[PDB]
């Protein structure tokens, strides 16, 4: 037992890291068979930033002009071409390690893991949600534009995120593997403002079920309540909306603990209501919205 | 900017995990040049597991008893001997995929990261810090017996920690990689209790300077106190008592922020005794204390 905002292993990422340079500016690429993926601001310089043209500096750079690095080698560059915001870069080489992989466009709420780099190395691993207003809350400095975020499901890498920016707010906006961002954000050093950050709640009602799983049970309640009645609350507490595709999917949490969706909505609502009394729950003294269903299962049910 | 609880990323990990099989019980390994390390009640079987005699259990096992599988591959065990609470199996390959790496003996307030593992397969990584009372808080089901606990230093990894059991209350207890239990536990199904968990000060000074360089300043007090003073208050509140040791190391992030040691300690005073009164520091409605000083700065410098 116990439970652990864990990220998923990281070996078959790292084995995908890069380093890309475009004449001063140095970014992480994603080498998967023989092409680079990384952000398409690698063309420019702090000024271009303010007001960039891509088509038009894309012009001025020709396959020479991007340097690929792959551990202290580099690689040859055969083709170029822009996508949305990403550049793939062809290269002569397929990458030997190549993971089993598809691109995939998460929706808000849903989780993935984010591997770090600064330079092409690896620096660290974290789990974040697509936040439900298109940002995420990750640790990027300076150089980690490039760095993936991605799902496994056993040995298929599932890529879902590409790191661009960090807004004035400092939160942070990326694309999925074909270059379109996540939101309204575009790349250019311009004041962007995020939306609502609401809170996930079938995020923390799965999480609420691992806290039983784990033997956290004191804020379970004497109440039910129905999706509408909760909703209200919900609206209140800048809380998303429940679905009954929600429910659906807490289902089988609900027949693990034996406690009914719409009495842990009630339990939820009362600790919304009430706040936590300085207690907390699974060592947190706020609401966790960070795992999703399918998280609290793998992690419960130890999937490898 | 932005702050997570980050782990290692744990490629150099996942190439040392095994599975180690003695008669009907399985669990992990970490294979190291031609040596797999597994927790010596590998040899039990449930009743065992009581009051087990491990060099009377020992004598009834044979090198082929073992079973070791990397991947879906089989080793030869050529030796095996008891090291502590460990085994040591000498098998006839040495892992092609070991790391440079060291065996070291942590300090409670250490934090590392766990690659959980079962059946020799990866199923996640995060972050945990060795308690001051020797436990630590993992996520760990049956099977995960044998996962490890790692930093790195660029290319070495250090291993810290094989997990070994849950005590009753959910908590965890394991050995160094010389199978020596962290803590007066012991591997034996007998009921053990965890002294005072207390909060590793150093660390939530450590993570109250990174929230200040990540902007969350509001906590920020007008008072200063001393060593002394403080101490009181950590005292009344299971707080680690601060030594001038721990004020050196904080030494770094002080001269970042400009923020004197006795002044942060001062702000933390007012915490304790005010509370956070609904707000929160890096999105945490608790004092987090499982980073380090010296994580604080690899994460806020980007060290790989
Ligand atoms: C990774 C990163 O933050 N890159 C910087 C240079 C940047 C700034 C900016 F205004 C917009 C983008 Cl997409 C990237
Ligand atoms: C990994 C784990 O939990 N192993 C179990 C079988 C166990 C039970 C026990 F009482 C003592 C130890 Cl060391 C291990």
């Amino acid at each position: 037992s116990g439970f652990r905002k864990m990220a998923f292993p990281s070996g078959k990422v790292e084995g995908c890291m890069v380093q890309v340079t475009c004449g001063t500016t140095t970014l992480n690429g994603l080498w998967l068979d023989d092409v680079v993926y990384c952000p398409r601001h690698v063309i420019c310089t702090s000024e271009d930033m303010l007001n960039p043209n891509y088509e038009d500096l894309l012009i001025r750079k020709s396959n020479h002009n991007f340097l690929v690095q792959a551990g202290n080698v580099q690689l040859r560059v055969i083709g170029h071409s822009m996508q949305n915001c990403v550049l793939k870069l062809k290269v002569d080489t397929a990458n030997p390690k190549t993971p089993k992989y598809k691109f995939v466009r998460i929706q808000p709420g849903q989780t993935f893991s984010v591997l770090a780099c600064y330079n092409g190395s690896p620096s660290g691993v974290y789990q974040c949600a697509m936040r439900p207003n298109f940002t995420i809350k990750g640790s990027f400095l300076n150089g980690s534009c490039g760095s993936v975020g991605f799902n496994i499901d056993y040995d298929c890498v599932s890529f879902c995120y590409m790191h661009h920016m960090e807004l004035p707010t400092g939160v942070h906006a990326g694309t999925d593997l074909e270059g379109n961002f996540y939101g309204p954000f575009v790349d250019r050093q311009t004041a962007q403002a995020a939306g609502t950050d609401t809170t996930i709640t079938v995020n923390v009602l799965a999480w609420l079920y691992a806290a039983v799983i784990n033997g956290d049970r004191w804020f379970l309640n004497r109440f039910t309540t129905t999706l509408n009645d909760f909703n209200l609350v919900a609206m209140k507490y800048n809380y998303e909306p429940l679905t009954q595709d929600h429910v659906d999917i807490l289902g089988p949490l609900s027949a693990q603990t034996g406690i009914a969706v719409l009495d842990m909505c009630a339990s939820l609502k009362e600790l919304l209501q009430n706040g936590m009394n300085g207690r907390t729950i699974l060592g947190s003294a706020l609401l966790e919205d960070e795992f999703t269903p399918f998280d609290v299962v793998r992690q419960c049910s130890g999937v490898t």
